[PDB]
C-alpha cells in the first residue's frame, strides 16, 4: 500500500494550493479541465498546482494516495480550496448547476 508519508505529502499539496489538479500530459479530460479553468474561467495560473503524474517519479504513488483519500481512480483529480471536486465531468457538472461560481469566488 501507499506509505503514510506519501498520503501526508499529497494532503499537504492539496491544502497548500487554492486549486490542485492531478493530471497526465496525454489526458484529453485533463486538457479540457485545465482549458476550462485557465481560459474559460480565467483562473490565475499562480492559484493552481498542476501535477503531470506520468512525468513524475512519484506519479504512481500519488495517484494511489489519491484513491486512498477520495476513492477516485482517474485523472484529472481536482480539488478547490481543499474540497474534492472530482474529474472533468464533475467540474462541468458544477458549472451547469451554477454551483462552481460560489466555489471560485474566494479564489477570483
Ligand atoms: N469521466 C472522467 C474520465 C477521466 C479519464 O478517463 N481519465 C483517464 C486518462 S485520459 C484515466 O485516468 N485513466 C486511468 C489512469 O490513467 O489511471 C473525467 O471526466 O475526468
Amino acid at each position: 500500500m501507499v506509505s503514510q508519508e506519501t498520503i501526508k505529502h499529497v494532503k499537504d499539496l492539496i491544502a497548500e494550493n487554492e486549486i490542485f489538479v492531478a493530471s497526465k500530459t496525454y489526458c484529453p479530460y485533463s486538457h479540457a479541465a485545465l482549458n476550462t479553468l485557465f481560459e474559460k474561467l480565467k483562473v490565475p495560473r499562480s492559484k493552481v498546482l498542476v501535477l503531470q503524474l506520468n512525468d513524475m517519479k512519484e506519479g504512481a504513488d500519488i495517484q494511489a494516495a489519491l484513491y486512498e483519500i477520495n476513492g477516485q481512480r482517474t485523472v484529472p483529480n481536482i480539488y478547490i480550496n481543499g474540497k474534492h471536486i472530482g474529474g472533468n465531468d464533475d467540474l462541468q457538472e458544477l458549472r451547469e448547476t451554477g454551483e462552481l461560481e460560489e466555489l471560485l469566488e474566494p479564489i477570483l
